[PDB]
């Protein structure tokens, strides 16, 4: 089997990715965020803390006749970027792009903290990270792609995320048609649950390539680019009147300047990021000073290839037995 389904951006910054879902008999579609940094299905639902709902699609179990409640289970995730959801569990059928799991974990929040309920446009997760991230208890579930692993043509999944526009999730196949060149392979750690790599260096708009080895993670759910900070200090310094502010809580940059690439190595293959996909507009409405989409990684405690990077390439995130992730231009 196979799925393909357009995934589109929340908002004109491309802050992050939806892409619809159908969960349940008869289908009840909601739009997640699909998140190669973690490994829960979860959802807003009739559950929910009614307060903590603001415009989000809900899913509502008891509306479903393929639902089952999952007894005694119960899940808790925090995000890297301080949020956080809580409920209960139940199986049911979810289906992607024309892909149908049967008895998927759909995690049904009763709690989410605020900066979910602020934003109306997602209406719930779905981790695609590996499975021993898994939050729920007392029996840690599977995400849908390792569900649906078995059934697929070939066991991938690949990420085709678009600069302020739709792209393209694929399970099961790798469409030719998608990337120029080829795609570089590389090794994968799942030591930490992520889909973990080391990239092989970077360059500076037209400089140099400084060959030197990068740990990181390909993260979908992850809006920017976070890197070490002798990286970061570099790239800025390339770009006349920015600085790392404080209280703001990283680098700005006036939009007057002219914004040079930034490119990553995947083995001796290069991935070119343009300038523009490295502004993310304005820090309030009305002001000069513009929010820089590269940004220090120092205290995160990990590197994170999040979507400015990611949507620079045609990703493929291999889940064979040794897995590995695949990257090439597009």
């Amino acid at each position: 089997s196979t799925g393909s389904a357009t995934t589109t951006p929340i908002d004109s910054l491309d802050d992050a990715y939806i892409t619809p879902v159908q969960i349940g008999t008869p289908a009840q579609t909601l739009n997640l965020d699909f998140d190669t940094g973690s490994s829960d299905l979860w959802v807003f639902s009739s559950e929910t803390t009614a307060s903590e709902v603001d415009g989000q699609t809900i899913y509502t179990p008891s509306k479903s006749t393929t639902a089952k409640l999952l007894s005694g289970a119960t899940w808790s995730i925090s995000y890297g970027d301080g949020s956080s959801s809580s409920g209960d569990v139940y199986t049911d059928t979810v289906s992607v792009g024309g892909l149908t799991v049967t008895g998927q974990a759909v995690e049904s929040a009763k709690k989410v903290s605020s900066s979910f309920t602020e934003d109306s446009t997602i209406d719930g997760l779905l981790g695609l990270a590996f499975s021993t991230l898994n939050t729920v208890s007392p029996t840690q579930q599977k995400t849908f792609f390792d569900n649906a692993k078995a059934s697929l043509d070939s066991p991938v999944f690949t990420a085709d995320l678009g600069y302020h526009a739709p792209g393209t999730y694929n399970f099961g196949f790798i469409d030719t048609t998608a990337y120029t060149g080829s795609i570089t392979y590389t090794a994968v750690s799942t030591k930490q649950g992520f889909w973990e790599w080391t990239s092989t260096g970077y360059a500076v708009g037209s400089g140099t390539f400084k060959s030197t080895s990068i740990d990181g993670i390909a993260d979908t759910g992850t809006t920017l680019l976070y890197l070490p900070a002798t990286v970061v200090s570099a790239y800025w310094a390339q770009v006349s009147g920015a600085k790392s502010s404080s209280s703001v809580g990283g680098y700005v940059f006036p939009c007057s300047a002219t914004l040079p690439s930034f490119t990553f190595g995947v083995g001796s293959a290069r991935i070119v990021i343009p300038g523009d996909y490295i502004d993310f507009g304005p820090i309030s409405t009305g002001s000069s000073s513009c929010f820089g989409g590269i940004q220090s990684s120092a205290g995160i405690g990990i590197n994170i290839f999040g979507d400015v990077a990611l949507k620079a390439a045609f990703v493929v995130f291999n889940g064979a037995t040794t897995p590995t992730l695949g990257f090439a231009s597009k």
